């Protein structure tokens, strides 16, 4: 929060900081992961996960965020996650011989979008759509970093990371739709 | 074509069930045919079930109302279905062609097909608008695919063309939609 104050000082808006963080996160994911630099990629993506929380600190230290800022931040989280899984997919698909893992990665790619989508769409209709994102990233990035750990790496960790997530994510989808289903007013006709 | 909705309502099928079955058939088709290189058949099937999913709305109108859950489920299903189309096409492109830029274009399409819808849903969740800039997206990629695998007289390049246009168009759409958020009433008031 002193960081947020100093970033305000220089002329950065919260929106600008989100876009730059997302741009840097995406570039990191798409530069490092396809090269097999999985640990470095993981550290950079975690960094910019954390660094993007500074948008809220900056908004608070300006007396307020905006609705657009909220929407932009969320959209950016989706873009950034898509980019994480796409970089990992590139490494996995073209530098390994684990097609089941390619499948698991694609499931993670799609479910990371859909899980968020269900929430936003549920809210757009006045229903709830949460339950079951930081921990999903924790799983896949820890798996990757350990797989490529600078010492005593455990290559299987990527696959374990991905497969767990893929299952966990699918369940989350089902869970979230259930929360939609059981929201008050969900079944009223209009 | 509301008598199909009439008859499916009679049998006891709700719009929600029809949406779930249509989406499942579309996903099975996309993930079964596209990775095999049967692009034309895959495009026909996906187009079929695109149209077949309109029957949920027909049933809702001829039922005195859809439901909120139904809307959410139908949209969620559209997202799943689009992910499946691009995932099957990607499998084909990535492992049975030698076109790395085309893989990139397909991944861009894969992600943007989600993000475009997301911007809309999230803006509405905040009381803003987030539309403008899907039917033509599928028209593009599926036409490219079907022509690429067109019976007897195929033109393979049509796939790469289809994807590359879509990828670009899709990126354009994303920024357009955010602009519509930005210009929504109340969007930039600080709170």
């Amino acid at each position: 929060t002193p960081i947020a104050r100093g970033l305000l000082r220089v002329g950065l808006t919260p929106d600008v900081v989100t876009i730059l963080g997302t741009t840097a996160s995406v570039a990191g994911a798409l530069t490092l992961f396809p090269m097999g630099k999985l640990f470095a990629g993981a550290c950079v993506v975690w960094f910019f996960v954390l660094f993007d929380m500074l948008d809220g600190a900056m908004a608070r230290e300006r007396g307020g965020g905006t609705r657009f800022g909220a929407v932009l931040d969320a959209t950016c989280d989706r873009i950034s996650d898509g980019a994480v899984f796409c970089g990992l997919l590139w490494w996995i698909a073209f530098h390994m011989r684990d097609r089941p893992l390619v499948i698991a990665t694609l499931i993670c790619l799609v479910t990371s979008q859909v899980i968020s989508y269900i929430k936003a769409r549920a809210e757009a209709s006045g229903l709830r759509g949460d339950g079951g994102r930081p921990e999903r990233l924790i799983i896949v990035l820890t798996g990757a970093g350990v797989s490529d750990f600078p010492f005593v790496p455990w290559p299987p960790a990527l696959s374990v990371g991905m497969w767990l997530l893929a299952v966990a994510s699918v369940i989350t989808c089902v869970q979230r739709l259930h929360t939609v289903w059981t929201s008050p007013g969900a079944i009223d006709r209009m």
